[PDB]
């Protein structure tokens, strides 16, 4: 063990950590532990890294900072693959999405996975017809978010691009990462692949409790645009970036929220609290209620001119 260890652990942690700016005191009570006797007195690793872990809660308060004694832990790396040629990196994609057109000519389009700048870049034009092509003549457009629980952050300019005027450009998202000590600007792309779907026809963005990640900050972005309606659930309430870090040549690990969102409109995220939906109604009913929010909006302007005169 050693107090050298609390040292360590400490370093990890504050070289990491999303929001440096919170951590006022946080340097003294590294300090304070590496002599508390009582920390001292543990032999036990799982009640080490217990005790440090809620140790740091009543200090930061955030519930995601955790260190943990994981002996025998081996992660998954990434499987050996040959080339993939873009024709078969598209019928995955396919293999991600539903593509419809609903009664009432409203188009639906069901993403289970937001793929990134190379991704939509390489395999975009494999996928116009199929996707975008059906969908662009539709009256309205439902983008189902409801089970989307992975994605890449590149992606996000992809989707909002489609729904927003070319110009002005747009500054979607800012991402800070600590570990990199960069901050990641999402911009609107005025050139695309595809027609742009234009700012008149209705979007609604479906969400339930389990929709996580980059999904989240899409629907919060267009939310916030004023481009969107949310139909459903409040979202789950991931982070952009989590590192679990071991400490040194030891088997505890450091587990630190490294990257985080600031919202260009709001100033906030998406993350912890997750987006609240516009019309909450229970998960399996936000399709119904998005197509009869739809429905009645459509009828209005004839409504109105039959009144008028
Ligand atoms: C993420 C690693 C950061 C290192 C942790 C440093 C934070 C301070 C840690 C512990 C504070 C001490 C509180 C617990 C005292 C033990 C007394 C008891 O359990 O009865």
């Amino acid at each position: 063990f050693s107090p050298t260890l609390i040292a360590d652990m400490a370093k990890i942690f504050m070289d990491n950590y999303c929001s440096p700016e919170k951590l006022t005191g946080m340097e003294e009570a590294i300090d304070a532990a590496s002599s508390n006797t009582e920390i001292l007195s543990i032999s036990d690793p799982t009640m080490l890294a217990n005790v440090l872990t809620d140790g740091v809660k009543k200090t930061i308060s955030d519930s995601r900072v955790k260190v943990t004694y994981e002996p025998d832990l081996i992660l998954a790396a990434p499987p050996a693959m040959p080339d993939i040629p873009l024709e078969h990196l598209a019928a995955m994609i396919k293999g991600t999405v539903k593509v419809e057109i609903l009664e009432g000519n409203i188009g639906y389009l069901k993403i289970q996975h937001i793929i990134g700048e190379e991704m939509a870049q390489k395999v975009g034009p494999l996928l116009l017809e199929y996707i975008w092509d059906k969908i662009l003549p539709t009256s309205a457009m439902i983008l189902d978010f409801r089970s989307t629980v992975t994605g890449e952050l590149s992606g996000i300019p992809y989707i909002v691009s489609y729904f927003t005027d070319p110009e002005p450009l747009i500054h979607i998202d800012s991402v800070y990462d600590r570990t990199a000590d960069l901050t990641i600007e999402l911009w609107s792309m005025p050139t695309l692949l595809g027609k742009r779907y234009g700012t008149s026809k209705p979007l609604i963005i479906l969400t339930s409790k389990d929709t996580l990640g980059i999904a989240e900050d899409v629907a919060y972005c267009l939310k916030n645009l004023k481009r969107a309606t949310i139909v459903g659930e409040n979202t789950a309430g991931g982070t952009v970036k989590m590192s679990k870090m071991k400490v040194g040549d030891t088997d505890f690990y450091v587990t630190v929220p490294v990257a985080k969102s600031i919202n260009p409109i709001t100033g906030k995220s998406w993350e912890i609290n997750g987006v609240a939906p516009d019309v909450d109604v229970a998960a399996e009913d936000a399709l119904d209620a998005a197509i009869a929010i739809i429905k009645l909006r459509a009828e209005i302007p004839a409504l109105a001119q039959a009144a008028a005169t």
